[PDB]
């Protein structure tokens, strides 16, 4: 059981009985001159759901709507999910008091999808990794599938 956090319990270790696996990720880069990104939610081999976001999105915007989308598709299912970012775990994780000065919008939409699943963990594993390790290539699926929408877009095809 978590406290001072906000779905009483959620967990962040893998549940036993889970019936996904999934792992998310945003990514932001700029190019010609404009900061462009994207979001995605994979398994180690196959894209669920990935989008390119509009012009301006930051990284930590994209990764609170990936990990959002992830817990809305796990409606009614038991969902172990891994983000590489520790700002999107934080957020899932920990209540916050004050009235948010950034991300207002995309962090009341995760909040809300926290109650989604039937169960959940929300896990952070490192990004940039090498293995054939499952998570390793989660991760590394969910980010690349996150660039190439982005990049897809920006180019317009």
């Amino acid at each position: 059981a978590e406290t001072h956090g906000t779905r009483p319990d959620l967990t962040d270790q893998p549940i036993p009985d889970a019936d996904y696996t999934w792992y998310t990720d945003g990514s932001s880069f700029l190019q010609e001159g404009q900061r462009r990104a994207g979001a995605a939610v994979t398994t180690e081999t196959e894209v669920i759901w990935a989008r390119a976001l509009p012009a301006g999105t930051s990284a930590q915007r994209a990764e609170l709507i990936a990990l959002t989308q992830a817990l809305k598709m796990a409606e009614g299912k038991k969902l172990n999910v891994y983000t590489d970012s520790r700002y999107a775990f934080a957020t899932a994780h920990v209540h916050s008091e004050g009235r948010e000065i950034k991300n207002k919008n995309e962090i009341l939409a995760l909040l809300k999808a926290l109650f989604l699943p039937k169960r959940l963990s929300i896990i952070h594993c490192p990004g940039h990794q090498k293995g054939n390790s499952a998570e390793a290539r989660g991760n590394r699926m969910a980010d690349q599938a996150a660039r190439e929408a982005a990049m897809k877009a920006v180019l317009e095809t």
